[PDB]
């Protein structure tokens, strides 16, 4: 435990990420889904999001049809911290998907005002898992 912070008061980036996510208007998502060629940041964020939601997708067009829904952000804010999915996918994401320097608060933000809160959201879940893993049985100090 590097920090004395946990899911309790964990960096507000979690709640702040969900608040912004829902604060995204359909127009903000419409332009993103209309973007024929997304800049390094929009696509990457979309891919990571799908993995967290337990969904598999790696096609700009495939994802576009997802964000098109006006409730694409609602499901992102209703995400249940607890689930039977495979949360161990976080490491799989790190590999190179997260290595890319385009996966930052700067590049992502500049990618889309609606995508800015996304990068934070995906980065928020990863932060939570930190405490969840610590409290999780097995491998305890």
């Amino acid at each position: 435990g590097s920090h004395m912070k946990c899911i309790q008061d964990i960096e507000p980036t979690i709640l702040e990420a969900q608040r912004g996510v829902k604060n995204i208007k359909k127009q903000q998502l419409t332009e993103i889904r209309s973007m024929v060629n997304p800049p390094s940041g929009v696509k990457i964020v979309m891919e990571a999001v799908c993995a967290i939601l337990g969904y598999q997708f790696s096609n700009w067009r495939d994802i576009q049809q997802f964000i098109r829904k006006d409730d694409f952000i609602h499901n992102i804010v209703h995400y249940d911290t607890t689930l039977h999915m495979k949360p161990q996918i976080r490491k799989y994401m790190e590999e190179e998907f997260l290595s890319d320097p385009n996966f930052t608060y700067e590049t992502i933000n500049r990618a889309s005002k609606a995508c800015g809160p996304l990068y934070q959201w995906v980065n928020a879940q990863i932060n939570f898992s930190k405490c969840l893993e610590n409290v999780d049985p097995l491998r305890q100090e």
